[PDB]
């Protein structure tokens, strides 16, 4: 089963001129399958899911309040900030409004609003370290963190590190029961992932995920799925500079089909 | 004076676009600021989803509903334009508040019908209108058939003045607790479907929240509130333009927005 998994991903890489990093882990973080699993890839927008977990932890701890109003001006509008732009005239979004927009719309301004509050990228890297992730690192805010310069180690993760971080957040007790359920529902309700991994999964699986798109052909999808009453965490990072945007979508869906084959056998 | 210019500019749009435009603007107490065809019936289409959310919030306020209660459903609840309902289908449910937020901010029809199932159907919606002093608005059918917009059909209709006063009652007239009122205000501001309609016609510094509608035979609607020059208003706009394109109808409602702007600013 694992040789077919590797061969099928290698075929996608060959024919699409792509690199595909995949890690699937069980709720304990034990490896189910993987490909280029410790190669570094740009996180791009996928880090917004750990960012929301950070926020949830501070609310859990009484260090933050979900309804606290975060004021801003037009300087905070950057490319792809649809909710931030809608709330601009009102003058604020709450911590939780901003987090939900970052997870479910990949709103960049809302992400940066939260980054300003925690003291910037170093604090997000600090959260990765707190939950046992020594690999993932945030260095810059949006959108420049998505620059994806070849060989740059800034703003990177590995498939296995991020998959284990997903498992830690959802299954390993990083959040309260209530906060864990909330972030799970946010991932299921994500509005940006209809054409990526969940398009390649069976329609009865419960799936939630966070997408990413970066320069130089990056297209990513991380999250969880429940298949045959068993829970998994998954991270998929791909680089395909020669494909169109729609073809990169199709590539991640095709990776979803390869994962399905492995799981169902 | 400025009301006459307001009437004159809207009739200009009506002639040029082969359209009929219903507008009512009221202050927080429901007193008329200005209007056009205010007592004419129009199909509500998706604009009723804002009053539906108010209905749900009132049940939460009164302790007869819980916002986190899970509403289970299967594939037969997915209808045309049910994006959130489709995403949550495998999980098996959508909570009361999840469905209400999808109905308001995405105009999700499946989520709307899920809430209608829980409250008793269209009769319960109409009962809520009557409870808050709206003797005009009526819901008769679920989505999407309630948006048929057959000419002269009285089902699933409101008037601009009736629904502007319903908006003001919900936002300013004490229909909801302070907490629920602020929440529903934020949901309207954060609506994802209105970027090209009324909001596109108001100044960038106005605080605006609204709920759109699109129906058959050329209906395009937008209801909500705006805050301008340190003053609060409720507004309902209903239009019928069967010969316009879909994008042209967005522009029609945005033009109504700047006619409203010209009125308010003098
Ligand atoms: C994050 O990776 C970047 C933003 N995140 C995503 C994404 O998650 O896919 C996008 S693309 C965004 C989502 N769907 C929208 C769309 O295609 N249309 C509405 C037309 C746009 C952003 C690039 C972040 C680094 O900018
Ligand atoms: C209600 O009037 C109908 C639905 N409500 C709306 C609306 O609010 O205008 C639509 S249109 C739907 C929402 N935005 C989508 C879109 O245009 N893009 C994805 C760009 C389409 C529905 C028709 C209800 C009666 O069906
Ligand atoms: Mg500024």
């Amino acid at each position: 089963e694992k040789l077919t998994f590797k061969t099928d991903l290698e075929k996608l890489e060959r024919e699409k001129a792509a690199q595909i990093g995949v890690a699937i882990v069980d709720p304990q973080g034990e490896i189910v399958a993987g490909h280029r699993m410790a190669q570094r890839f740009a996180m791009c927008s996928t880090f917004k899911f750990p960012l929301a977990a950070l926020v949830f932890e501070r609310i859990d701890s009484g260090t933050e309040r979900g309804d606290r109003k975060l004021s801003y001006g037009p300087d905070m509008i950057v490319e792809w900030s649809p909710a931030t732009e809608r709330f601009l005239a009102s003058g604020h979004m709450t911590v939780l409004e901003a987090a939900q927009a970052a997870v479910q719309l990949s709103d960049n301004g809302a992400t940066n609003l939260l980054l300003r509050e925690i003291g910037g990228p170093a604090a997000m890297t600090q959260y990765f370290r707190k939950i046992g992730d020594s690999v993932s690192r945030l260095d810059r805010k949006e959108p420049e963190m998505s620059d994806n310069t070849p060989g740059d180690l800034r703003d990177t993760t590995t498939p296995i590190a991020m998959a284990r971080t997903v498992a830690k957040v959802l299954y390993g007790g990083a959040l309260t029961s209530t906060s864990t359920h909330t972030i799970e529902r946010w991932l299921i309700g994500n509005q940006t992932g209809d054409a990526t991994l969940r398009a390649g999964f069976p329609k009865d699986w419960v799936v939630g995920e966070k997408t990413g798109t970066c320069a130089n052909g990056g297209r990513n999808d991380i999250g969880f799925f429940k298949a045959q009453e068993r829970d998994y965490a998954v991270a998929v990072y791909t680089t395909a500079p020669k494909l169109s945007a729609v073809e990169r979508d199709e590539l991640v869906a095709s990776v979803g089909q390869v994962i399905t084959q492995l799981i169902l056998s």
